[PDB]
């Protein structure tokens, strides 16, 4: 009686019933900005990924937008790393310059900016360290000024990847106070303590991360705790809530979409990206096929936004 | 605290968070075929719609598929109308000739065929009439042969618009018996007794429709009864289920999608089409914008397939 | 075994099981009030619709109530349009006079009043414009005084169609402060950026609307975002929540009714009205049948109140 | 913040927000028919209710339909009572004569017929008795013939009040076999062992009811068991399901409507009717107001059809 | 296969599976206290009901508790009725004396006290009347002092039957402020504007109730609005929430129990009581059977507490 | 108020609250068997994976079970490939020899056997090919015999990976007929048309896979269709249901577990395995940590059984 294969008999039927499709409007391109002029350094552990000087990020953002990419996520690599991480909220900071430069050149592009102290401190942590303890409230107060700093330079969205308690609310208070109630917050609501973050940590040159990040980042075994975490951020006022990492976390994505009535974002992490890249170099997989299939998997799971290092290559195929 | 306008501040942000999108793959173009060679009669009450000869129907389907449309829905206008409606299951019938011709020329296109006795009988009803009563089981037995007839001509899908009880299960049985278990059924599961079908009625020249069709077509006031209708049709083995009419019935479309786990189809009826067309001719509305917005509304309501007479125009804009 | 057609066999059975019915108590008549004495101007793009002088609105409200209509929605057309839109909260305003006059003549009628700056400003926007940006908070403070102004003149309900963030709460604070805790608020909770608003914009003579209204009005593709929008307004204290537009938005209506335990209102928009009117002028549809069927569709979708320009014609048929 | 009294401040507002309404189309009038010509005996325990002769029953039905009542429920009082209850399926039985006479005179009225052995047997039970045991399957086999008998006389619906297991499926089978698959079944799905049926019992003169009917009629303490009872009856093929008694059973009515997607019917029992009637005669209550409020309560509980002895009085007021 | 009658075959099986049972712990006895010494007046419209002088209420409360009744609801009939209703919060009031006397004699009994201005004012309303408008906030401030007055005299629970907005919260604030955070509140959360309250209004001799109570008491047609009403009272801090009236409102009771995780109370109103009493006087029903069946109906619907005038007669049978 | 980091402050607290854990009992080791004696060929595209001879397969299973692995999944590589794939049901086939040998040596281990025609046919598809069409019912009839063949050799479970319609029910029928109603079925219920199966394909040497397998394997874009697929398979009688591929499909795994009440299995595909393996060889990721985290992710998604090529390595670490 029931033969499901009827909806798969032809390409002309599979497209009709196809529940989900990937578009360029689902893609956000992360951009690493280092100091200097006219230099582009390839990440050794992320083939195809690059460190960009401000002038080169500007031109990259032209190519990105012309391909139809709507948003970018900016990551800063400072020349000086300090224990108090005060360079994070420097108005003359490399990140701040990048925002200001890109907003001038490509105004129609949405500039999302990372709000974390990870590459701004010698300990390699998202927050301030005292006696081996990564502090909560002391960090958030630094995070407040950082988000203000980004909004000041002209940023559209701030994306705090710190995983501190109640930072989203404080940042909302901080941004509202400084005439930026129109600058949005993409919370990294359920960021897990993953072993998939390798290639990202050498890409930002962040100094030895010391002890692991299990004091604040989620236990990879937990599902219910992600639901608690996301809700707190929505009550705090987050416009968009993200789950990280991506591929092996598509179950959390589904739970967040089915339950919260808020745009869902996902991170196609460096490790996932390096996995596809290394296996294709050996000839064991097809890079193009796996990268696109995995991006469609994220759309099926219920993600609306995908922060991916394959965004530009994905943009070219969806033209 | 909460400012939803943040996700509306720029075209860049609106596109990232946009929950639903319209594609060429959500469109099916209904096609009316009349007897003769090389003639295209425009429908008076549907500007832009045409009665096609088998040879010019082929011409249209080349143009349709090249624009990226995956499926068509065929309607036949027979030279002769009989009380027993036997021409419906004629193997040399115009409908059958059109299927066989289109399938030869453009094989990669999905041919869906209307299974109803409306234009084949002088009484203008979907079934066989006796003493003013439109008969159920006697009709289905004729419909069984009709559906088999289409499959024999080369049809991919059959779309029974009759609204007789238990027709789908019997058609499934009849199709399975004649080695066509790979031919699908798109059921008009919740088809309503609407006054929006005016322009469709004179388009197929169907003879005096007599009294209304409230004895079998659903009461426009009923919601819970659409759920009952759809289920029976799924248990019977429908691959796709349809809600008709479209615009003013998007609540039913949403109920069907949230409850049944089966591809949902919808009909953008001739009345809706003529309504946009007549108001645009006066300059009171923008044709392109209203037609596209109404199509987006249907995707939002949770439809996957849209039977629309604007399909080709919409395809041109999404190209 | 199961033959649903049994409940459709006769008119005497269809009425018994009929899930929903339209009554006069479901209808609200929108009224446009222009300055002057003894003048009634027909809207060129809305046949059957009229611009009313105060003395003529009074007499119209007699005919409306005598037919059994319980509520009216007042729209003002001022002689002077100012960039600050201060005429909106003028106690001697044409809208205010209308409220005061109608309340004297027909006390038993519920006067709902529009709270938006659309026809009161040269830019044709629901709010105040600065550097091309339609302001949020600055607008709401003007909206506060406007609602107070209406309540002062004797209005029963205020219906803010502005689509600003947090206006409903502020208006509730504003009305509570000025001894009007008994004057209700019908929020336009999920008003979409539609291309169906044409004939309404020329009816209020509102000056060229400049750029589109996508910064605040909802994306026609969004369903989940409407659920977020409605809830915020209910927490803010809205007595009634409306979805706009109507016919092609019946899915949102269903979601709002099934989830919020609050009276649901809907807007039968000018474009929908002009569509039925233009097609009937051509003879392609039956005006009476389509207008009533579409009103029943709204009752089926779960609406309690219908703001419709066919209200009086609908009232006459339901007598 | 929240003031619900805002929607109660005026008759104009109460009517707009009113969730449910009572219509003539929700009313079915039960009619008792006795042997003889031209005689109307008033029931002592039901003031306003009458025993009717076939000829005066016709007279009543003209008056009923002209007031707008769509359906009647017929009860027969036979001249002779036999232990095998064979008069129930007599083709010249008074019930059958009444069906055939009413259907000729007022054809546009829906005739529903009681299928029970209560007034046809000396033991006063719904089924056949053996050794003090009211038999199940032996009863249903008699009920099958009874239902067929009514269909043969011209009945539109059969309403089996017996509360035997699996009776509906068998009646459906029996009706389908005898070319009556178009005749519906209104099942007394959750009929309770109530003490409210006093005035109904002497009205049909049913001989000494013996011991109570707790062996088959539901325990007034059971909720979950009504859900079990109703489902079996729907799977068996009931078109409408009924809850009995009415007023004190509105919770069951709500459970049935929220869970089953099938038209729900209810019985306004003789005891409820006599209760209002006796208290009004003392001047302790207002008859008109209580009868109407109780009918509104049933519509609110989610019933669509109401079997009530006040049907004609209610029809007069809704006219 | 499935024969439900198996669980009804014997009394020894019906008791095992019986889902719900009525106990004495489900019963609360309402008590009307008039001024004077050694006098008991029978309510003409409520046979079996009595007006009690303080000394006679004390002795009645002995008989009530000895039968196993845990709670009583006290209603006051003052010698003087004033427009400001200041006698309501008089420490020397007849109600206050009753509380104090009964608490001395039967300490183990739970004294619940009515908090409404109905029999304390000449207009016969639950609140203070100004220009025909029954005031909200002005009433609640009087209600605050009334509840304090009751708690002062030694009351256990206060049961506000006023149906004013936000009274439960204010009374909670008022009781908390005056060292009575341990005195509970049984809110009349969803009290409907019923025509069943007749015999209660003459029992308290309350002066002509003037215009009806539709400005604050619920529309008998509304279900969703009861859900909104109950929640507000639970957020305000109500320990117990009641639905009124009882029998014809068992659907609201079910909705309240299934959704709110809070003890549910119900009122077996005077009109329901007078209905059973009048019909039994005629011999049409069995008083004992109907009274107990209807009390079990309330337990089935999900009520925990039943305010009933048959409580003592019910207590005697459940001994 | 809320600080989730409290449950992350120490390893002592993280372990107490940890929602999910990985055990040796959640692991199944897939085993490839080739013809010959005493030979172990390592897969070029899967480092760590091996082609085993029946005798060395036994050797492996001793080592596997001693580490605590409860189940294995056997794949056969036949010396000869025929178009009818008859070697699949050969009783002296290598697969059958391996079952019979392993079951003798290590009896306490659960032998699960792959039921597919992929490595047995030159066309490289799961079913029989005719005119470019992979046949359904003709395939299942061969699969029936195959499953019976395994049961005859001594298999405990059969795991059909074919993705033909209605194969499970027929296999259940076929197994029950041949006195093997105690042999289970682990259905590949939602197997997707993935590009992750590269390294598995050359491992079993399966001849040119021809065109893709989108005619029967699920579209990676479909969520609702996995729910439809799984249900049919459960109604057919599957004891365990599987989702494939794994990591990028954890949303489907969660949907299946939350809805179906049947043990959920998952496949850690060769592509995922090669991805971790290739990236670790470059030193971009930690092999041990990523492999274990991905396995934990699967347990979190709600899987109970995990088919993984890292099973033995994982078993060593959990020892
Ligand atoms: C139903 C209508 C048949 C009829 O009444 O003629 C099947 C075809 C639907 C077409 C919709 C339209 O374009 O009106
Ligand atoms: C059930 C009652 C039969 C009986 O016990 O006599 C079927 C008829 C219901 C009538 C309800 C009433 O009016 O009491
Ligand atoms: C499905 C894949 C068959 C094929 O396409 O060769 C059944 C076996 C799954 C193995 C998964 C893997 O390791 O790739
Ligand atoms: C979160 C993780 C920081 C770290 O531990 O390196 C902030 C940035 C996420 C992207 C990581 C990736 O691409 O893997
Ligand atoms: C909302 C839309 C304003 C506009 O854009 O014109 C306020 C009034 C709604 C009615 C519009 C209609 O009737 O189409
Ligand atoms: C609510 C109703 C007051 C009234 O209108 O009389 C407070 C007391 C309820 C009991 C009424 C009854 O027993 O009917
Ligand atoms: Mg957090
Ligand atoms: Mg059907
Ligand atoms: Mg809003
Ligand atoms: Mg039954
Ligand atoms: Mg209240
Ligand atoms: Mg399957």
């Amino acid at each position: 009686v029931h033969r499901p294969r009827r909806l798969r008999r032809t390409a002309a039927l599979r497209n009709l019933v196809q529940e989900n499709t990937l578009t360029v409007n689902d893609l956000v391109f992360p951009l690493f900005v280092m100091p200097g002029t006219n230099a582009v350094e390839e990440v050794s552990s992320m083939p195809g990924s690059f460190r960009f000087t401000i002038d080169r990020a500007v031109e990259e953002c032209k190519e990105l937008y012309d391909l139809g990419i709507q948003g970018i996520d900016l990551f800063g690599i400072p020349e000086q790393k300090t224990e108090d991480g005060s360079e994070a909220y420097n108005d003359n900071g490399i990140l701040q310059q990048a925002i200001r430069a890109i907003k001038k050149a490509v105004p129609e592009l949405c500039i999302m900016t990372d709000v974390a102290l990870d590459p701004f401190t010698p300990f390699g942590h998202d927050g301030l360290v005292k006696d081996g303890i990564i502090l909560n409230d002391e960090t958030v107060e630094v995070l407040q000024k950082m988000a203000v700093s980004h909004a000041e330079a002209g940023a559209d969205f701030v994306s705090p990847s710190d995983m501190m308690d109640g930072r989203i609310g404080a940042i909302r208070e901080a941004l509202d106070e400084t005439d930026h109630s129109d600058v949005g917050i993409l919370s990294y609501a359920a960021k897990y303590a993953s072993s998939f973050y390798g290639p990202f940590r050498d890409a930002l040159h962040s100094a030895p991360q010391f002890g692991d990040k299990s004091t604040y980042q989620m236990n990879p075994a937990n599902t219910e705790e992600a639901m608690k975490e996301v809700e707190l951020d929505i009550v705090e006022g987050a416009d968009i809530v993200m789950v990280k990492p991506g591929l092996a976390y598509l179950d959390i994505v589904w739970r967040t979409k089915e339950r919260f009535d808020v745009p869902v974002a996902i991170y196609h992490v460096s490790g996932e990206y390096a996995m596809v890249k290394a296996a294709a170099a050996k000839g064991w997989i097809d890079e193009d096929r796996v990268m696109m299939e995995s991006l469609l998997c994220m759309k099926r799971a219920g993600a609306d936004i995908i922060f991916t290092y394959y965004a530009k290559e994905a943009a070219k195929k969806l033209r």
